[PDB]
């Protein structure tokens, strides 16, 4: 899987293990090996969420599977809970894009997954 | 709805109520309320188009609906526009990716939109 | 069609050429006219692959046509090959997402190609 967060927060608030505890809390939410899950924070970022500039966060996450409606939502619930805990962030200035990868549109290792 | 801009031109040249523009317009082009709408400005890229460093942009809108064929061409020329005139961008050096995504694939608040 | 890296090699590790290596070596691998293939380089992110910090790469490709199963390996050794080569990048540390898109989708000079 792949996982983006974009914010306004500034770097310096973005603790030292976050992205660990990303790839970790998505490993086992998603099922996935941790080793095949990329991570990516955007820190200090020009953004605002319903016209205001207080903490936000714009996300992605892709995946070949394991994604659906049960799922998302324990996903956006672990998500805004990392978010509020270690960033700040009020779930309500959260947004997360969701995409289920068909494997033949994912690239990895000089291939793809299909 | 999710509003991304990525662009080669400086932040110094991103002018002051920008991103209040952004809202505000997408806002009454969707017909989505501005509460819910979340825009991000992303200046200083290395990017080209067709392999040249003049000014340029690469966009992005998701929404639950207000997506389609003659929707898309009226959000291509309303955005064109603006970026023609605040960030002094030529419209065909400008790519907007429209996304008509499931209230099931987009995180809010501790659940989805579903 | 657009083409978007993030990595965190450093900015001083991107060759001069690297934007316009991109462009010529995926207008040739798409058959795409290079006056149209945006592309758009971000280094020195905060990332991981597999919770690593190593050199890796997350990109994606976007493009009317011209993606599918074949096409998408043959442009994914094409793409590592030259983030090897160029960004001393392993292979097995990029992912790339594939994106074939409606016409209708995609914005561009005050319209969009439907
Ligand atoms: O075949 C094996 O022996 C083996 C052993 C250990 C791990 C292994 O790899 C995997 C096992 C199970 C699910 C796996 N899912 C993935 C995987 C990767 N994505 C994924 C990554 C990035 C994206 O941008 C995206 F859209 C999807 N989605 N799923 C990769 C490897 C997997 C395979
Ligand atoms: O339920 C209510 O009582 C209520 C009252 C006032 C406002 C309200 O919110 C809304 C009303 C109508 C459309 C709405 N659409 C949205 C909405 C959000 N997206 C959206 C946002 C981000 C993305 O990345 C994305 F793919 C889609 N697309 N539509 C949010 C709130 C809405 C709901
Ligand atoms: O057919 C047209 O409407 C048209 C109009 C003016 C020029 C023109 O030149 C072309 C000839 C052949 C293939 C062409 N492909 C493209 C093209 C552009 N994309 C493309 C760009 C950015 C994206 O984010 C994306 F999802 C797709 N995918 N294909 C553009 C122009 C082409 C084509």
């Amino acid at each position: 899987p792949m996982f983006i967060v974009n914010t306004n927060v500034p770097r310096a608030s973005v603790p030292d293990g976050f992205l660990s505890e990303l790839t970790q809390q998505l490993a086992q939410a998603t099922g996935k090996p941790p080793q095949y899950i990329a991570v990516h924070v955007v820190p200090d970022q020009l953004m605002a969420f319903g016209g205001s500039s207080e903490p936000c966060a714009l996300c992605s996450l892709h995946s070949i599977g394991k994604i659906g409606g049960a799922q998302n939502r324990s996903y956006s619930k672990l998500l805004c809970g990392l978010l509020a805990e270690r960033l700040r962030i009020s779930p309500d200035r959260v947004y997360i894009n969701y995409y289920d990868m068909n494997a033949a549109n994912v690239g990895w290792n000089n291939s793809t997954f299909a």
